[PDB]
């Protein structure tokens, strides 16, 4: 449905795997804060 | 039921997805907290 | 019977989901420390 | 196919489980950076 | 269930993993000849 993998890395970047694809982006601060839109995909598939 | 995600952020804030919304807040002190009920929403749906 | 989370705060304590409860504390050091039952439990429920 | 885990060590190595076998690299930084392709293989089997 | 159940880093940059009901600590493996369960810590035997 949603995410398969939801982490931080060190520098406080959140990255997640959704739909077999990697996103990376600062996390969202508030529920109006639309992540996957302004994520930056880093992974197209096999994640 | 619980929550599918349980993870920290590098300067110490608790992540979680539960119900497929995302949250966040300090991590609790004991089992008096409740944390759902005072941690920020900062996704509804999708995660 | 075993954990459902398992993982580490930046500050370097052990946080763990054990029956539906959430856990912390510094980590083992060896095999003969009972972690479970020196653990402060810090969520009864939810997790 | 997919990751088992996927995960970040404090000094921003990215990690990662993929077929029984662990990988490092550093994380990709836009979809035409193909990680598994240049990540490098640190354990055959057993993860 | 095969292979490990956790795997992840403490921040000072030890690798952690359960494995079979144990938990094991060490530095991260180096090469895919590293036998890392082998030279690895058991911290914790069962239970995980
Ligand atoms: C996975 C993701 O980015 N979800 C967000 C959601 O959290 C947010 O509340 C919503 C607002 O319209 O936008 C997106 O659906
Ligand atoms: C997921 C969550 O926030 N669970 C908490 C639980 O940890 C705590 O013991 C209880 C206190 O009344 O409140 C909530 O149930
Ligand atoms: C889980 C674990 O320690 N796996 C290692 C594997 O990574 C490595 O390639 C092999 C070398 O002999 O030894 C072990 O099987
Ligand atoms: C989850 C947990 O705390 N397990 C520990 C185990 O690691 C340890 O080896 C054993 C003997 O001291 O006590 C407990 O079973």
């Amino acid at each position: 449905s949603g995410f398969k993998f939801l982490f931080f890395s060190p520098d406080g970047t959140l990255y997640g795997v959704h739909n077999d694809k990697l996103y990376k982006g600062t996390p969202p601060t508030s529920d109006k804060d639309n992540w996957l839109a302004r994520a930056t995909l880093i992974g197209n598939g096999g994640w």
